[PDB]
């Protein structure tokens, strides 16, 4: 839920022109999206754990 918030494109709703400078963001296995600034979205994944 809290990825989809933090503005994570997800697989259907993307064409894959634009999937060569953007991150690949899995959760437990399964690829969920991607997203265009991985620093800030991974210290505020860390600083919410």
């Amino acid at each position: 839920e809290f990825l989809e918030e933090w503005s994570m494109e997800n697989l259907e709703e993307i064409s894959p022109a634009a999937i060569a400078d953007a991150t690949k963001i899995f959760v437990n296995g399964c690829w969920v999206g991607i997203h265009k600034d991985p620093e800030q979205l991974m210290n505020t994944l860390r600083k919410l754990r």
